[PDB]
């Protein structure tokens, strides 16, 4: 009769919670998604292993089109769990399963993981000055998606630093780089004029996030462009006004250039 | 030889991932800090039975003025670890901490745990449409901090939800509850005049995230600003333009009035 939405965390099979994992262990049928996102750090089969139950794995359509055939009945007679990498209901169309749930007469409970959105805390930026994120996204045929780019430019103006998702097909396991992103951002640039991203545009890349090694890095377009930072997934962040004490965090931690002590405070 | 900065979670010990955990059990010495936030379902003790450490606690003061004298020269010769509520670098300055590891020659490690800053997804708000964030302080003496008003103003302006986090008098037991934060707003309204915050603004309370059942609550201020929301940590949202599907979740999730169902496009 009970329903757990439980978080994965950020990379690998120890990132859930201790609440989490005990919370599974004792469910009676285990699901789990990893369309919005990968757990790169770890495989199925650690996570299986460390939960001690098999996990039916479902995709985007098996849980947007059919969540409530394939997992609400079950949890009429039984505990059943839902794992999802970060924290449950970040992903968008999430939050909207918790009031199938309620409409089939099944009751569901959160238990909370970390996420990208808090973990980007290790960058050095202050949390509260993030504005609105964005996902960018592979311009395709005779689409070329460009709103990530006037999300930036509306959070930068405000002094706001911008928080980028990259483009993921989790089945193909195809990722975005963070050099694709500012590639393709940099093309945006040259169509919009706006004045928004160019080569002297101070950026952060966050990978692994969740890790133990990290790669943190911060610095200019033009520097960073054809860094290398490793295994994805791949976050990008474009910083607004640094405070001093932003500034020298990434200094230290994220080896970014002294300039920007002088030219982004 | 290094130093761990491991967040404990949102509401009690069990919020803490087993990566912190198993990690936490092996340092040789182990300080936190409970100033920051309040985790109201556990204690000093279940913490420590837990992590099987003796926890030795740091005021603010300790921290902020002497880090470097009371933890760090530990780090030098065994590994230890650093505790804080939810996640440690999340609107905390813990981040500078990282700073004063280095230059005393110190490694140092996060480890992340479920935060506030991205809990909010329970809310069914999607968490990529929050805006610049603001924090809500208890005026003290003549001094009558205001600047969270603008910070909604700002957010509200372009469509964007505004978290803020609410204040706390740690060493005085005191925590701000969503009441206290209405009352605040509708003063500075009051001095303002700005139709950002009155009695027909539309609210979200979260109180108690990381709970098996926390309290999820949205309506207008006028209804809401009296209301019992239970025992603290609260932290107050005001969304913006909300998308069909978030107001559906605020009304059959947070019993917010059907009337909400309506958007103004
Ligand atoms: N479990 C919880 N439920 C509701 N509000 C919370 C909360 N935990 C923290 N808060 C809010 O956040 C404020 C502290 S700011 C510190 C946040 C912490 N580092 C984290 O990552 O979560 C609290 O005063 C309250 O306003
Ligand atoms: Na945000």
């Amino acid at each position: 009769m009970v329903l757990y939405f439980i978080g994965l965390g950020l990379y690998d099979e120890r990132d859930i919670t201790v609440k989490g994992l005990e919370i599974a262990k004792k469910c009676d049928y285990v699901f789990a998604e990893f369309y919005t996102s990968l757990m790169a750090g770890t495989t199925l089969g650690r996570i299986q292993k460390l939960i001690g139950k098999e996990i039916r794995v479902l995709s985007r359509e098996d849980v947007e089109l059919n969540f409530e055939n394939i997992v609400l009945p079950l949890a009429k007679e039984n505990d059943v769990a839902f794992l999802t990498p970060g924290d449950p209901l970040v992903a968008t169309t999430h939050a909207e399963l918790r009031i199938r749930a309620k409409r089939a007469g099944v009751e569901s409970y959160v238990i909370h993981a970390p996420s990208i959105y808090s973990a980007v805390g290790i960058t050095g930026l202050h949390i509260y000055k993030f504005g609105k994120s964005a996902t960018v996204a592979y311009p395709e045929g005779n689409w070329f998606p460009t709103s990530y780019y006037d999300v930036i430019k509306e959070n930068a103006e405000r002094g706001l630093h911008t928080l980028m998702f990259l483009d993921i097909k989790a089945e193909k396991r195809m990722y975005m780089t963070a050099n694709e992103a500012m590639e393709l951002l940099l093309k945006v640039e040259d169509m919009k004029k706006g004045g928004v991203f160019t080569d002297d545009t101070l950026v952060v890349v966050l990978a692994r996030a969740g890790s133990l090694n990290p790669t943190i890095r911060a610095g200019y377009v033009k520097d960073l462009i054809r860094e290398d930072f490793g295994d994805p997934p791949h976050i990008l962040i474009v910083p607004g006004k640094l405070h001093i004490v932003e500034a020298e965090y990434l200094v230290e931690i994220a080896g970014a250039p002294r300039e920007i002590l002088r030219v982004n405070v």
